[PDB]
């Protein structure tokens, strides 16, 4: 050293790191980026609990992002911006336990509060790396210190043989963990505040963090969290063991595979394989459904997240959660015949009844004919356009919307105190198709702040729109409260709860206020629908 920038040198507890100084719009901020938390789960270690990262010699440089997770990559719409923002924007590997941290430059005086970000992907994909998870925004204009790790998908992160010592399930989450744990540790070293701790995720990411709220030793590492459109409970986040152990038997037979030694062949399998085949084991043909997601072990999970949140004690947690629009039409255009990014998708009766048994793939037909006849318009059952968007709604209300209804309920029931959102704006520069209104996904953008950035083409209320989620978020984190402690001529926020239900919409309009989050509806897949379905 000597010669080098005096505010990007650390140490932390492995040793010691070089930063980089990022331009944001207003000024410069410090960003350590590809920093290892973990011992690389590679060789012996794939499918294992990850292992803290031995210290290393000298000075770790940490100016660029680290290797995305070893995944699947979609390519059905190629150099379309709407799939491709989502795609890995560094080289595959599993040695890719690393994380990141943006601060102010110079790094606070006084302990600032830390954003913990995990990203989605449904649990086989995802990066910490990508241009919608840039940190700088919010560390620059927030002043917030922001953390976001690479965590395990696919195989790699949840391929369980439940039982097993050597495939025993949830790694992703405990790399997730074992993140937590270094920013508790470290993370005063760049000013960062470890009694101020607040996750927030989105998707798969949001399943996470309720994961973490629902699993004792993760409790101790943060204070507050915030779930974007995804929940712990509901159809998609959890498997049994006895499915997951199916799944990865299955898989094993598919790349030619007593536990140790169907798992010791698993190891010497190339990770190409494993992706090549890991959409195979599904038990039905599905949207919105993943091979290899977290399960219900009895050790991470005690129970099963319904259990653990009817039964559960959130006394001292504050949660924010939220649905954007249309949480349901983005999977249409992958999965169900009759649906196109490239047309206004107008689908006939016959069409919606076949997106039915897909989009709720563990239907009997009993259950699959209540769906429908309860999501019909029977004035114009026959309609191409409300059916569309009926499919839709059908699919966006099974996975989000109800499953997160169902958590602000039982988590407000049971002491936390929860704030609720939907939000319906959608970007100006959005590629996807009117029909599709405000997809899943969206909406992160504008948390992340990117419409600061001149070069990006938003407007200029897009803009100002930004500034007031970027609040919303910074000051739920600061105090578990998103309100403006000062600034009352601004409608308030109120709690969510199960007397009033209230929740706000997210536009460009100021904020107002609503009640019931689709709750009739949700009536129907929350209280309905498991009755129906064992009967």
């Amino acid at each position: 050293e000597g010669r080098e920038d005096p505010q990007l040198l650390v140490r932390v507890r492995g040793g010691q790191l070089r930063g980089i100084r990022l331009k944001a719009p207003g000024g410069p901020v410090s960003a350590f980026l590809g920093i290892p938390f973990a011992e690389p789960p590679v060789g012996s270690r794939r499918f294992m609990p990850p292992e803290p990262k031995r210290p290393w010699s000298g000075v770790l440089d940490a100016t660029t992002f680290q290797n995305v997770c070893y995944q699947y990559v979609d390519t059905l719409y190629p150099g379309f911006e709407g799939t491709e923002m989502w795609n890995p924007n560094r080289e595959l590997s599993e040695d890719c336990l690393y994380l990141n941290v943006w601060t102010p430059y110079p790094r606070p005086a006084s302990p600032t509060p830390v954003l913990i970000w995990i990203y989605g992907g449904g649990f086989y994909s995802g990066a910490a790396s990508l241009d919608v998870y840039d940190g700088r925004f919010l560390a620059q204009v927030e002043g917030a210190v922001l953390v976001s790790m690479n965590y395990r998908v696919g195989t790699f992160g949840f391929l369980a043989l439940p039982g097993s010592r050597e495939a025993p399930g949830n790694v992703g989450l405990l790399d997730q963990r074992l993140a937590l744990q270094w920013v508790q540790e470290n993370i005063a070293a760049f000013g960062g505040d470890p009694m101020s701790v607040t996750l927030f995720g989105e998707s798969a990411g949001a399943a996470s963090v309720g994961m973490h709220i629902l699993s004792l030793p993760s409790r101790s590492l943060f204070h507050r969290a915030v779930l974007q459109s995804g929940t712990p409970n509901g159809p998609w986040a959890t498997v049994s063991a006895g499915e997951a152990r199916r799944r990865a038997t299955l898989l094993a037979r598919l790349v030619g595979c007593n536990d140790t030694e169907l798992i010791a062949c698993l190891r010497t399998r190339p990770a190409q394989d494993l992706v090549d085949h890991e959409w195979h084991v599904l038990p039905q043909e599905s949207i919105f459904r993943f091979s290899f997601v977290p399960v219900v072990d009895g050790d991470f999970l005690s129970d099963t997240p319904e259990a653990l949140i009817n039964t559960g004690d959130f006394q001292d947690l504050q949660v924010l959660v939220g649905v954007v629009k249309d949480e349901g039409s983005y999977f249409l255009v992958y999965g169900v015949p009759g649906f196109s990014k490239d047309n206004e998708s107008l689908i006939s009766r016959a069409q919606f009844l076949a997106g039915v048994r897909i989009g709720v793939p563990q239907a009997s037909d009993l259950a699959a004919e209540a769906v429908v006849l309860h999501y019909t318009d029977w004035l114009h059952p026959e309609d191409p356009t409300h059916l569309r968007d009926a499919m839709s709604a059908v699919v966006g209300d099974h996975n989000v919307v109800c499953p997160v209804a169902q958590l602000a309920g039982r988590l407000a029931a049971q002491g936390a105190r929860v704030y609720a959102y939907i939000f319906e704006h959608r970007a100006s520069t959005l590629t996807w198709p009117l029909w599709m209104g405000v997809p899943h996904g969206y909406e992160i953008e504008f948390i992340f702040g990117l419409p600061l950035d001149p070069s990006l083409n938003y407007t200029t209320e897009e803009r100002i729109f930004a500034q007031r989620l970027m609040k919303y978020w910074t000051n739920f984190a600061r105090t578990g409260d998103p309100n403006d402690p000062r600034d009352s001529k601004s409608p308030q926020w109120p709690p969510y709860t199960t007397a009033a239900q209230q929740y706000v919409s997210l536009n460009l309009k100021p904020l107002e206020v609503r009640r019931g989050l689709r709750a009739q509806t949700c009536a129907f897949w929350n209280r309905f629908l498991p009755k129906l379905l064992s009967a």
